[PDB]
């Protein structure tokens, strides 16, 4: 199963970073979170986690995207800063 969540962030000016890392994988499409920067934006929010995928930004379909693609986005936004997401799997398992 997988579950689909927006965040929203606010940028406090048009230089600021979000405070995510986002990586490609060569076995599947899309854009996933690795980790969030200490302190920043999205760390803050507390929302976002390691492994989500990020489905779309402010409207901009990134489902077959790039980190580049994100980026774009991302440096030329407005304040507000939407992401949807898709979070997969069970959070704990007994193995």
């Amino acid at each position: 199963s997988m579950e689909i969540l927006q965040v929203a962030l606010h940028k406090r000016d048009s230089g600021e970073q979000l405070g995510i890392k986002l990586v490609r994988r060569t076995d599947e499409p899309g854009v996933f979170i690795l980790d969030l920067l200490e302190g920043g934006l999205a760390a803050q929010d507390g929302r976002l986690s390691s492994n989500d995928r990020v489905l779309a930004i402010n409207g901009h379909d990134l489902k077959y995207g790039t980190p580049e693609l994100a980026a774009q986005i991302i440096q030329a936004s407005g304040e507000r800063v939407n992401l949807t997401i898709a979070r997969p799997g069970k959070p704990e398992i007994e193995l």
